[PDB]
DNA sequence: GGTAGATCCCGAC
DNA sequence: CGGGACTAC
C-alpha cells in the first residue's frame, strides 16, 4: 500500500481496535518483530495494554497502546484485518494481536517485508524506523525551500531524492513517477540541476498529486502505450535502482 | 558525511 | 526480477 492507502487503513481501523485490550500476541515469522529483537519480548510486553490510537507517519502505522506504541509498516503487500478468533485465519498471516473480547487484529503479508518495532511512546520518535523521518508531503513542513534546500545539496537525481525517506515522508514509486510526469522533470535530472522554478512546480504536483489521492495514472505502468497528453509512447527504463516510467517529449 | 550496496521474500516471468 | 527502508566504499 502507498502512503493514501495507508491513510485509508489508519482511518479505517481505528474505530475497530480502539478500546480493545490486548489477551495474546502470535507471531509465526519472528523476522517480522525487529524491537524488541527478541519476539518473545514483543509479545509480552503488549499484553495488558489498551489500545488508545493509530497515527500515520509517512507509510508507517503508529498505533497507540497505554505505555507503547507499535510502529508497523506494510511495506508492497501487507495488509491488516479484524475478525473473530473463532474462524481460521487467512493465508500468509504473520502476527495476531488477540483482544480479550474474542476479536483479533491480523496482519497478512505474503512476502514477508513488513516490519513491527514497539518502544515506550515518548522513544518511538527518536527511535527507527520513526526517527529521521522527513515531513508529511501535505504538511506546511514540507516546502518548497526545503525541497530546494536538499536538490541543492547532493548529486543524486531527482527521482532518488524524492525516494529519500528523510526528504519526505513516504513518497512511493508510483507518486514520484506520476509527480514529475505532471512537473515536466525528468527523473534521470541531476537534482542540483533544478531551477527555482522547476523546484516549486515539483512541490505543487507533489502535493497536488499526493493529495488528490488521499482524498488515472499518465505513465506509471503505461511503458508502451501513448502519453495522455502528447501521444508519444510512454518509456520505461531504471533509475534510483527502480522501474521508472516517463515521456520523453512532455518531460525535460 | 554522502552514496551505493547488501538485505529480505516469493509470485509472476 | 522487483522492491522500502543497516553496512561499508
Ligand atoms: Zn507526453
Amino acid at each position: 500500500p502507498q502512503l493514501p492507502e495507508v491513510e485509508t487503513i489508519r482511518r479505517t481501523l481505528l474505530p475497530l481496535i480502539v478500546g480493545k485490550t490486548i489477551e495474546d500476541v502470535r507471531i509465526f515469522w519472528p523476522n517480522i518483530i525487529r524491537h524488541p529483537r527478541d519476539s518473545e519480548a514483543f509479545a509480552a510486553r503488549m499484553i495488558g495494554q489498551t489500545v488508545r490510537g493509530l497515527e500515520r507517519r509517512g507509510k508507517f502505522l503508529k498505533f497507540l497502546l497505554d505505555r507503547d506504541a507499535l510502529i508497523s509498516h506494510l511495506r508492497m503487500e501487507g495488509r491488516y484485518a479484524v475478525a473473530s478468533a473463532l474462524e481460521p485465519l487467512e493465508p500468509h498471516t504473520h502476527v495476531v494481536f488477540c483482544f480479550t473480547d474474542g476479536s483479533e487484529l491480523r496482519y497478512r503479508d505474503v512476502r514477508k517485508f513488513g516490519t513491527m518495532h514497539v518502544y515506550a511512546k515518548e522513544e518511538a520518535d527518536r527511535r527507527p524506523p520513526l526517527a529521521e523521518l522527513g515531513p508529511e508531503p501535505l504538511s506546511p513542513a514540507f516546502s518548497p525551500a526545503v525541497l530546494a534546500e536538499r536538490a541543492v545539496k547532493t548529486k543524486r537525481s531527482v527521482k532518488a531524492l524524492l525516494l529519500d525517506c528523510t526528504v519526505v515522508a513516504g513518497f512511493g514509486n508510483i507518486y514520484v513517477d506520476e509527480s514529475l510526469f505532471r512537473a515536466g522533470i525528468l527523473p534521470g535530472r541531476p537534482a542540483a540541476s533544478l531551477s527555482s522554478k522547476e523546484i516549486e512546480r515539483l512541490h505543487e504536483e507533489m502535493v497536488a498529486t499526493i493529495g488528490e489521492a488521499v482524498m488515472h495514472l499518465y505513465v506509471y505502468g503505461r511503458q508502451g502505450n501513448p502519453c495522455k497528453r502528447c501521444g508519444t509512447p510512454i518509456e520505461k527504463t531504471v533509475v534510483a535502482g527502480r522501474g521508472t516510467h516517463y515521456c520523453p517529449r512532455c518531460q525535460r
